[PDB]
């Protein structure tokens, strides 16, 4: 399928144990997609002081359209040293590995895969 319904656990930035997906734009997009498929991906909501506590390159989920079955359609955009790789809508948050942190909420997304 071109899209997959996922329910992403929303993590507090200070709980996150693995603060990014890797060392290059291509690697972090690759690893983010793998962890989304494997159910091992968390979401951190972006606010003042969040991104400097995570590791670049960043992987965002961004709204791709204006929401089937409650799932916002999203796609992945990476960021490294202020340059973004991809073009999309509003940020829903920054993706990180999930290694068993307790979430505060879930974000229902339809991921363009």
């Amino acid at each position: 399928k071109t899209h997959v319904q996922l329910s992403l656990p929303v993590l507090q930035v200070r709980d996150v144990l693995v603060r990014g997906f890797g060392d290059s734009v291509e690697e972090v997009l690759s690893e983010a997609r793998q962890h989304l498929k494997d159910g091992t991906c968390g979401l951190v909501e972006v606010e003042k002081g969040v991104l400097p506590q995570l590791e670049q390159p960043y992987v965002f989920i961004k709204r791709s359209d204006a929401a089937p079955h409650g799932h916002v359609m999203v796609e992945l955009v990476a960021e490294l040293e202020g340059i973004q790789y991809g073009r999309s809508g509003e940020t829903l948050g920054v993706l990180v590995p999930h290694v068993g942190e307790i979430p505060v909420a879930y974000r229902k997304v339809l991921l363009r895969k």
